[PDB]
């Protein structure tokens, strides 16, 4: 079955803490292989070898070169090129893509995981012609990737797309009233995007205005059954989001945003989005066409392969 082959073949591995996911890709974006192995625990020669051995399977598998990207829960310092990362000790420092292309013997891209899934998102047969994609996770944080006629745009530092690290802006800050608490971020600052829109968050400000942990799912059970303090929440929120898309989608003004995680999976989110966010819109502006995340389960390996489609 492998000879009925495309002139091109894209490889993507998702290098997790315990799992290292490899996947082929046609040129038409379809899957014609799977295979995970353990992610070497602390041992980076090991680390190095397990990926090259991949590579050299496949390449023999298909008679043929593919082309090498990867992704993982961390990123390249841009200056340096050494690996930032806490998920993959194995890698923290060490020149990942340099250390790799020397035993390979040909180039290889790589990428956070995070924009991996939004580039994912942005393949998708309905998204292809979308001039700009913003892919956002929400669950246990608030971010993404920011792709531009199908390509991952880094920044400078390699840190476009970190929207949870922006602040609340103001008119979020009012919305959240006298009793709007100001959370800690796990980046150093106070008041991150990051603290209250994830699913994180969205637990995090019932406990502060109902004194009591309650976990998203339960949450969104009550409102749906219709429990008082659920259902003020659930406005809350609303609300709270729309505005801070509001002020994203002033500067950024993308054409289509696709969500991803835990949250994503709360349906009224994309009922509400376009009734709340033109509010907060310039007068001439319209929101975008806001889904949920298509292909989410295996983002980081299609988003990793998707990084060398000649563009
Ligand atoms: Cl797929
Ligand atoms: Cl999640
Ligand atoms: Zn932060």
């Amino acid at each position: 079955n492998l000879y009925f082959q495309s002139n091109a073949m894209y490889y993507g591995f998702d290098v997790g803490g315990t799992k290292i996911e490899f996947g082929a890709f046609n040129e038409k974006l379809e899957r014609v292989a799977t295979e995970r192995v353990p992610t070497p625990t602390d041992d980076y020669p090991l680390l190095l070898e397990t990926i090259a051995g991949l590579v050299a399977k496949y390449d023999q598998e298909f008679a043929c070169e593919g082309k090498i990207g990867l992704g993982l829960p961390g990123m390249e310092d841009a200056d340096d090129a050494t690996v930032l990362t806490v998920n993959v000790p194995a890698a923290k420092g060490k020149p990942l893509r340099a250390d790799l292309e020397a035993k390979i013997g040909r180039s290889v891209k790589i990428e956070n995981d995070a924009n991996c899934f939004a580039l994912s998102e942005a393949w998708d047969e309905e998204l292809q012609d979308a001039p700009s994609v913003m892919g956002l996770i929400l669950g246990t944080g608030f971010g993404g990737g920011l792709i531009y006629e199908g390509k991952v745009f880094s920044g400078r530092n390699n840190v476009a797309g970190e929207l949870g690290h922006m602040r609340l802006p103001l008119d979020a800050w009012f919305h959240l009233g006298d009793n709007a608490p100001l959370l800690g971020c796990g980046c150093g600052k106070k008041g991150c995007l990051d603290s209250y829109l994830s699913g994180r968050g969205f637990e995090l400000l019932y406990a502060h205005y109902y004194g009591e942990e309650k976990k998203a799912i339960d949450i969104i059970k009550a409102n749906a059954a219709g429990d008082e303090k659920a259902a003020e929440h659930v406005e809350r929120f609303m609300e709270l989001l729309a505005i801070c898309f509001g002020n994203i989608f002033t500067a950024n003004d993308p054409h289509v945003v696709a969500l991803g995680g835990g949250l994503s999976n709360f349906e009224l989110i994309y009922e509400e989005m376009p009734k709340r966010v033109p509010k907060y819109l310039l007068s001439v502006a319209k929101c975008p066409k806001i889904i949920k995340a298509k292909h989410g389960d295996s983002g980081g390996v299609r988003g990793a392969a998707f990084l060398n489609i000649k563009g």
